[PDB]
Parts: C-alpha cells; structure tokens; sequence
C-alpha cells in the first residue's frame, strides 16, 4: 500500500534492459510515495498500468526523457513536496520529445511545498490551460512555475463539456477542479463556494464532506481516514494527578500515517515515532528494533558510508578501508566504484588491494546498501563479505537498490551467511562470469512483497549447467552461493565447520 | 504564580490557631490552584485578601461553615473540576451560617466538569438568579445544580444596571456576563451576539478577541498566553527523512501549562511531562529528578503509605512496620497514629513498640509527608529518623502539610540529617514538652516561599531558657534540632564523629 520512491534524480538507468521492471516491482499495488515519484527513460508503449493506484507523493513527482504517449496518474491527488526537484520544483516534465501528450492529473488539487517545471514537450498541449494557482497550497504561494509552451503538436481546443477551459486534457473527464479560488469563505479547501462546503483545517487537496474524516487527503497526519495534526501519543498527561499513563489510543507516526505498530525494518522510538536511525544518545536494541538511551556514554560506532563524516564520500578508498577494522555492523553503506580499486593523481589515494579487503572478515550486518561496481580480478568471488548476514536497506542506491554488483569478473558469490534483505531491490547484472545467481533463493532473503532480484547479461544457465558449475550433491533444496560444499544455504546433514559433509 | 490546593474535604482543621495563616501561605500570590480551593471554617472578619489574585482553581471550589460575610473571590475565570466534591459538584457553597451574603463570582464564567451544590446559606442572595447552564461547559452539561433557596434576608432588588436580571451581588458591577447561551453560531464561547465575535476553539471562559492569544483561560494547555491542545513535543518527527529531531520550541508538561524548565520537586520525563511519579518500568536519577528506564529490571523500592499494597493503609503499624527494614528511600507516606502504638484488638493487630521503629535507622528520604501524631512515650525524641535527610512532599497530608508533629510527648527532635522539605508546610502543635522548635532551620530546610512553619501550643520559649535546654555553645548560630553536641546543624569546630568538639 506504502512504498518509497528513487533517487536516480535524471541520472541514467543502471540497468536499462530492467528499469521497466525495477518501477513495476516499486509502484505495484502502492497508493502513497514516501519519496520521490521518479518516471523517466520509459519507452514508446510501455505498460505503466502499474501506476494507477498512486494517490499521495511525499517528494517530488518527476516525469523526464520519456517516449510514452501518456503516464497513468490520474489518481494521484496530493504532491506533499517534502523533497524537491533542483531545490525549486514538486512536479517536474522535462524533455518528454512519441512523447508526452496530455498530463492527465486529473485528481492532482494540492502540492503543499515546490512549484511546477514543464520544459521542452514537443507535445504537450494542455499544460498552459490550468491555473496552477489553485493546486498550490494556501501557504506555498511563492512556488515559482516555469512552463514551457512550444509545441510541435497540433493543439486540439479544450473540450466543450470543460468549464472555465482548464483543462488536463481533451477528454471532457480531464477537465480541472477549482478547490482553493472557489473558496468565498477564507478556508484554503472548499467543495463549493457556499461557505458550508469548506473542508476542515487538517483537509488538504479538498474534502468530499465537512467533516475531517471526510478529508480526500492529509495536511499533517492520517489516523485510518482520520486526518490528525499530530499522531496520538503512546502515552497521556493527567492534569489532576502528576503522571503519565499508557494511552490505549495512542499510535506510532509512520510517515505521514498513524500505525498501530512500526513496519518492519524500522525502529520504533518511545517517543512513538518509527524512524531509520536512531535519535542521538540512543542505540539499536533488540525485543523487531527499538531505540534505546544508552544510559552510559554510548560505544564507538563504525560510520558507514552516507553517515556522519563518510557522508559525502563516493566509495571506499585506500584513506578510509581502515575504518571498517573488527567493526561487526556498520551504521551506512558499502560501494566499491572503479576508483576504488585504482589510484588518484590529485588526491593521492593508492589504490585498494584485495588483502585489505580483509577488514570486512568480521562484517555481519550493513545497515544501508552493499554496492560492488568494480572488484579485484584476483578473487573469483565476494567472500570478503562471506561472514554478511543482513543488508537493511535502510538506505538505498539510487533509491531503489540495496545490493548490486555490475561488471565484475566473479565467478561465483560468497555471501554464504547472507540471509536477510530487509528492503530494497537486487540488481546483478552484467557480471559475464557470475554462475551462480539462479541458485540463491531470494526469496528466502527478501522480507517485503515489492521485492525482487533484477538481472540481465551475466552468464547463462546453459554455460553454468554445461561447463558442470551447479549447486553440490548435498546441498538441500540446490540452493548455494557457489561450487563447493561450503557455498551450500541448508545443508541436508550434520555440518563440519562451514562444510556440509555427508 | 501556582499554587496546590487542600485535601481537607469539609473536616475540622487540625490546627485551628493556624488555619488561616495555612491558607494565607498556600494562597497568596497564587494565580491558578492546581489542585482543589477549600475555604472551610473561617471566622468573621477573617482578613481573605490573598484569594485575590486566583483566576483558575484545577480541582473543585469548597466554601463551606464559614462567618465570614464574603468570600474575596472575584477574578476566578475557570474551575476545571478535575476533581469533585463528592463526585458530582465543582463548586460547592455549604453551611455557611455572620455568613456567606454574595457569591460574588464576577468573573467566573465557565466549568469544565461537574455542577454546583448550594446548601444551607442562611445569608446568600442571588444564587438563584444564575444561569447555570452559561457557565457549564457544552460538554459538562450533564453538571447537575442542587441550588438552596431557603434564605433569612428580605434581600435589595437586583441592580437595575445589570440586565437580565443575573446579579452575583446587589452592586452594577455583579451583572454575570453571558458567554455561552448568547452565541450566534456553533462556537463554543463567544465575547457577542455577532458570530465574529465567538472565541477560538481552544479558548475557555471567554475571550477579548479572535485569535488563540486572546482567550481568558485555556482549555488544554496555556503556552505563555497562547492555548494549545499539548505543549511543543521535546522531539519532531522529520517525515521526509524518517527521523526525530530535538525541538528548540519543544516545552515540558505541567499541569494545564506549558514551561520551559520542569517545576523543582517534580520528576521529569522523557516525553516531556512533569509528573510526581515515575511511570511503570521508570527509576527515579539524578540528571535533578529525571525518570528513566531500566533496561535491566528495576530493582526491588520500599512503598510507603498511599502507594501499591499502602494505598488504602492509614497508618504504619505491626502489621506492615516489617516492610520498612532496611529501606534506604521509601515511596509513600509515613503515618503514626494512635492505633499505631495502642493496636486494634478487632483485626489482631499488635501495638508498635519502640523497638519495632528501628527499621528506619537507614531511611534517608520520604517522597511523600512524614504525619506523627503518636509517639511512645519512652522516646523522648525522633532519633528514629535521625538519618532522614529529605521530605519531599509529593504527596502531602490533608494537601497542605509534609511535616506534622502533634500531641507528642517528645522534648526536642532527632531529626539531625533533616536537610530539605521539598513541598509542603510544617505543622508542630500540641507538642507540650518540645523545647526545640524555634531553634531549627526551618528556613535553610524549605525551598519555596509558600512553605512556612506553623507551630502553637508548644512548650514556650521563656520555660526553655528557665529550665536550661539552650542551644550548645559548639553549635553554629544557635541551630540546634536537641540538646547536646550531636544536634548541631552545622558545627563551627571540626566534627568528630556525630560529636561537635571543641
Ligand atoms: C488513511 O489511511 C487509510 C488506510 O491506509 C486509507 O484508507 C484506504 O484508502 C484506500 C482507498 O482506495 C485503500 O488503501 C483502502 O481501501 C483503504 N483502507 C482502509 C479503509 O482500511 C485512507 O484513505 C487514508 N486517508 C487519506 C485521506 O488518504
Ligand atoms: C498563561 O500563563 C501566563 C504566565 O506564564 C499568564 O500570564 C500571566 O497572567 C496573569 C493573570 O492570570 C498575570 O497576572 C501575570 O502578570 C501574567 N504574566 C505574564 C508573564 O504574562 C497567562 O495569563 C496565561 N494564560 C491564560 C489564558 O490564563
């Protein structure tokens, strides 16, 4: 019902052969965007069906470098713009040039922060027609909109049945709905101008009903239909008597939602707020993860990649491989770039060499993302990471991903403690010698249902099956990381160390 | 500016020589009573003047067998009602036959819960002519008024000035202000006929203009003047990056307001309320008073009077005096009544006897009073509680005192290590053979300037000196708790020992 966005932000697919399929595993089935709503290098008669069910984009909703006639956003009501595109914009189409026809946002009435960027459509034809003034909110009137009219295409007029010829579109159902102007009354949201049909306060994108239960979206926080400036707290203040009391109303905030218990792969603080880091001072406790004050001074934490001073840094490097030293969970992420393994001339940074790798012997659980875009040709395999169990994916690369491995010379993958997937996408792909992919059950390792393994262009089954690389005699279920008995997942008998023997 | 408020519940003072100035130090300045206003037993010409400056009682308002001709109470606004005299009244006029002759209750126009019991007041005039229902919140108008109209004075008119014939006295400026059956429209209060002129919806007992500032009195929680449904949390929730922040602007909870700093004498929570109590699972530390959780289990705390198993138990006794042993800080009350040490033959109970009291030898604090009104009489002192260092007064006896010694045979008092009375006023009285009253520190051991020392009927100053239990010449500015050199308070020559030395 929930999903998050991406982060690719107009950078090029990764994978272009499965882009399609990474946004179909993404947007099936969800209806709110907690994030970015990122739509871009789709082509001609793509089937984008799987968008229909959006309604709410917490970021921004970005439509680029598309060759699809039209995208299926009709429902999608409220752009919260909590995250912007170039720091200006909560709706931005660009360079749709086949190509983007008629926007048909037809339930769109509200962006709560950021303004509107259409440039170069070639054939967009009804952009100019809405007054965007009404979309935006009561409180985001400095939203600049730069909107670019030249069109090659042949404008039809707006439809006849369109009143006040603004218009999503030529159907006459694409015609606008003028919440925020209508208003008589001062209230931001109205169903009509009659000043009875002003929506409630917490209201936003208009109200089917005068009652805040009745809002068509959230200004602050949903509670089951139940729009709410502040979720209701786990526990209650007693006026009379000083002392708190456990609420039995009370409701973690998750989002822009209220949720009777935190969502998997997030941690639940007492305040009630379900986060992906904990608050300063607090520490990660097991009971599912909560967030706990470390009542003495907290320990040294390993700093990931994405986190603390690691914040800005592209990779890992000869300066900071050191850092991970005997660190058993790292707070961040992993990413190997080319770089990595060779030498800058202006920074001089060696280059890493695969005994140094060894620093990760210890590694259990990566809180973020793992991502392995270059690798040592010396090692056939990622067994460095072997002693991996869990990858969160808390944070994600590009938004989507949390463990990908392009172009690398491995022959197999050693990640033979890896068991969980927390969230986030797989994307191998272009690895000409990797084998074993097929043999991994990742549906063991993934804990969501949008999750999935993306890959393309490694080395096809015939070749593995053919050259005798499958999974071991003993292995239980053919499910293994790589050739040998100590690869295998399950093992159908008694263990010696990490073999599986008979 | 706050003030709590009495338990008394309509019974006889204990000290009626120092009832008055009782109420004169919990009252005067006080601005809003969280807690109940009883006004019980005062005699005629009684000088009231410190009621004056009270605008919101928290609890109920109890007037009752009192000779005074009027009760000086004019700019109270609100009466919460929180809590209720016999469960069903707010404000409660009983027996006050001199006598009470005008209500005078100019400015109150609002009660959130309960009604109002008017009761056998041979003087009162225009009780009857009212509205209650205007005062009554929309909510609270199930409040039921059993109003008393039997009355022994051929009454002036109502002041013609005042117009529907609502008067709270005989003078024009006694007119009650109607606030709530005056509306134009579906705002709770309302300052005028006009619908512009209703108050916002968090404001209470009226308003001087629109906005949430204006109000007179808050229905949830005042912010420095401004009415809020909660104060600002400690820590917000970032929806877009899925974490909590701390709040500049975040407040903590006390009472119906919103402060900066936690009041002293009250613990702090984490969520940001100032309680008296931890919540469960919750262990009281230093940062001053802060509550935090164990992780571990917490360990085993002593329960005093009035908490747990003690709730409902009057006085410490054989029964219960083994509970004590050993507690370093007990969580409750300590209450030695006559049956304490005479027993109750009806529940098998044996009598305390002085050996029995040393299991408060290692007893250092008491979070709620210490009430002595029986003693052994071979114990000439309180050497019991020798080691005892703090009364804090979260929970006080009758609401109004932390320390009461009354009807003791004791000569002077033990309480060597008595450092603090955190809340509360001390009543010494009856205690015929006590030389040792003055001598104490009573102003180093309290921390508020409504915390006094109310003593009488105690052995008098002149008997002192005549019989020659003066302070010890070691001692340091005559602070003595006994005689000897171990009573000092402070010693002006090195300690040896408990022993003040030459
Ligand atoms: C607040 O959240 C609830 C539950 O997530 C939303 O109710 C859902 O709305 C859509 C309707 O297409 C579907 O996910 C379900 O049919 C509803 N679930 C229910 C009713 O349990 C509700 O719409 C949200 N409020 C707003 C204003 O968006
Ligand atoms: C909210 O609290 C403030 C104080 O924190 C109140 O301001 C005081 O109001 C009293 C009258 O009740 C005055 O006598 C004081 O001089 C005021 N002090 C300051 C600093 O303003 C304020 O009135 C309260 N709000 C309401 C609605 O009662």
């Amino acid at each position: 019902q929930v999903c998050t966005g991406t982060d690719m932000k107009l950078r090029l697919p990764a994978s272009p052969e499965t882009h399609l399929d990474m946004l179909r595993h993404l947007y099936q089935g969800c209806q709110v965007v907690q994030g970015n709503l990122e739509l871009t290098y789709l082509p001609t008669n793509a089937s984008l069906s799987f968008l229909q069910d959006i309604q709410e984009v917490q970021g921004y909703v970005l439509i680029a470098h598309n060759q699809v006639r039209q995208v299926p956003l009709q429902r999608l009501r409220i752009v919260r713009g909590t995250q912007l595109f170039e720091d200006n914009y909560a709706l931005a189409v660009l360079d749709n040039g086949g190509g983007l026809r008629e926007l048909q946002l037809r339930s769109l009435t509200e962006i709560l922060k950021g303004g509107v960027l259409i440039q170069r459509n070639p054939q967009l034809c009804y952009q100019d027609t809405i007054l965007w003034k009404d979309i935006f909110h009561k409180n985001n009137q400095l939203a600049l909109t730069l909107i670019d009219t030249n069109r090659s295409r042949a404008c039809h007029p707006c439809s006849p049945m369109c009143k006040g010829s603004r218009c999503w579109g030529e159907s006459s159902e694409d015609c606008q709905s003028l919440t925020r102007t209508v208003c008589a009354g001062g209230c931001a949201r109205c169903k009509g101008p009659l000043p009875t049909d002003c929506c409630h306060e917490q209201c936003a994108a208009g109200c089917t009903g005068p009652k805040h239960s009745d809002c068509l979206a959230c200004l602050h926080f949903n509670h089951s239909g139940i729009c709410e400036l502040h979720c209701p707290a786990l526990v209650t203040y007693n006026t009379d008597t000083f002392e708190s009391m456990p609420n039995p109303e009370g409701r973690y905030t998750f989002g822009a939602s209220c949720v009777t218990a935190c969502p998997y792969n997030y941690l639940s603080t007492d305040v009630g707020f379900c986060t992906l880091v904990c608050p300063l001072h607090n520490q990660e406790v097991t009971a599912t993860q909560r967030c706990e004050k470390c009542s003495k001074p907290c320990a040294r934490v390993c700093y990931g990649l994405g986190m603390e001073h690691l914040r800005e840094v592209r990779a890992v490097t000869s300066a900071n491989i050191q850092e991970f030293a005997g660190c058993k969970k790292i707070f961040g992420s992993l990413a190997f770039l080319p770089e990595s393994f060779d030498g800058d001339p202006a920074s001089n940074t060696a280059p890493l060499q695969p005994e140094q790798l060894q620093v990760f012997e210890t590694l259990e659980e990566i809180t973020g993302y793992l991502y392995i875009s270059a690798w040592p040709d010396s090692l056939p395999d990622l067994s460095v990471f072997q002693n991996l169990q869990v990858i969160r994916g808390r944070i994600l690369h590009n938004g989507a991903y949390s463990l990908t491995l392009q172009g690398l010379g491995i022959s197999w993958l050693g990640l033979r403690s890896l068991r969980e997937l927390g969230s986030g996408l797989a994307l191998i792909h272009h690895n000409t010698h990797l084998c074993f992919v097929h043999t991994v059950p990742w549906d063991q390792l993934f804990r969501n249902p949008h999750q999935a393994l993306l890959h393309t262009a490694n080395r096809p089954e015939d070749e593995c099956v053919g050259e005798g690389l499958a999974c071991h005699q003993l292995c239980a279920r053919g499910h293994c990381w790589g050739p040998g008995p100590t690869q295998c997942v399950n093992c159908s008998q008694f263990l010696r160390g990490q073999e599986c023997v008979e």
